[PDB]
């Protein structure tokens, strides 16, 4: 998926 936001602020390809 795609995480403009936390907790996806770490090293995971779902930030996008």
């Amino acid at each position: 998926g795609c995480c403009s936001r936390p907790p996806c602020i770490a090293n995971n390809p779902d930030l996008c």
